[PDB]
């Protein structure tokens, strides 16, 4: 189960040798759809030791998929934006699965931030976070990356509460259909309810299906973390959306933003706006707000 020397050379700029990395397998941060995240440490190029997070991927086993992942890793390694979480690199233990090294984000994820009873976010605070997500997504789209798993939980917060979009480059067209399937009814996975109607049908994802996901993300923000479509069996979800029903306008969501959400969820992907346009629209909404309300927990 070893890589071709040629591959190893091709993807050298993203591989970190296992002997430059410690995974604290007893310091588990949490487990998700696509692997387990641990505290860890690696040695940089200056020979300094850096604390980080390390995610061992559970769904990448076949060698063709491992190779595909590393080549995609090499692309991601070159991504650089304030609102996008850096990929430090990838590590292959001699026998075992690909590990992704990520900057440790000390303030956790947006979903937990907004759900914290110890905080009192305003509407304007919440839309401002949304704008930061839009900016990260605009950059990813420009770089020809489709997230496939965009949601408030995958927007991380650093020491200065800068939002970093994370966990792109993991889910794939077709291969990961299990996480997007509705045939398990109330055993279906979280991503179903963030996924564009057409992608529920085909397991093919585009930037326009990410735009749909972003609409649901905005709805999360302005409900401070309500579960989308709480009372709908996922089995009925495609039918609900095909009738043209959508998430309802949150109590303190301005009409201008609800309109953007509605654009994001147009049934025709071509009609949905680009992230570039969303950035502009959301920026305009922020600047044109009148007054400000606290927002309650759901
Ligand atoms: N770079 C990071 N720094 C700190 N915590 C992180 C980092 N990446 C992930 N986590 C946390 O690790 C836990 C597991 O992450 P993950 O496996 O991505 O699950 P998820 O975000 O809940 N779902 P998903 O990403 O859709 O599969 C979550 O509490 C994350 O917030
Ligand atoms: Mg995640």
């Amino acid at each position: 189960r070893d890589l071709d020397s040629a591959l190893l050379a091709e993807v050298k700029d993203v591989l970190i040798p296992h002997e430059r990395v410690v995974t604290h397998s007893d310091r588990v941060i949490g487990k998700g759809h696509f692997g387990v995240v641990y505290h860890g440490e690696y040695i940089d190029q200056a020979q300094n030791r850096i604390q980080c997070a390390i995610k061992s991927l559970s769904r990448i086993t076949e060698m063709q998929q491992v190779e595909a992942f590393l080549r995609e890793g090499l692309l991601m390694r070159g991504l650089n934006h304030p609102n996008v979480l850096a990929l430090i690199g990838i590590m292959l233990p001699p026998e075992g699965l690909p590990h992704v090294l990520l900057p440790y984000m000390c303030h956790g994820d947006l979903l937990q931030f907004i759900r914290s009873p110890q905080r009192n976010p305003t509407v304007k605070d919440l839309i401002s976070f949304g704008l930061q997500v839009a900016r990260g997504m605009e950059y990813l789209a420009e770089q020809k990356f489709v997230h496939r798993d965009l949601a408030a939980r995958n927007c991380m917060l650093d020491e200065s509460f800068t939002v970093k979009v994370a966990d792109f480059g993991l889910a794939r067209d077709i291969l990961d259909r299990e996480y997007y399937s509705v045939q398990q009814h109330r055993h279906a996975r979280l991503p179903v309810k963030w996924t564009a109607l057409e992608s529920l049908q085909t397991y093919r994802f585009t930037t326009k299906s990410d735009v749909w996901s972003f609409g649901v993300l905005l709805w999360e923000l302005l409900t401070r973390g309500a579960p989308p479509y709480r009372h709908i069996d996922p089995f009925d979800l495609t039918h609900f959306l095909a009738q043209g029903r959508r998430l309802p306008q949150p109590e303190y969501c301005p009409d201008s933003l609800y309109q953007v959400m509605q654009q994001c969820w147009e049934a025709d992907p071509a009609v949905r706006p680009t992230f570039r346009v969303l950035v502009g629209e959301v920026e305009q909404i922020v600047s044109a707000l009148l007054g400000d309300h606290y927002v309650q927990l759901p």
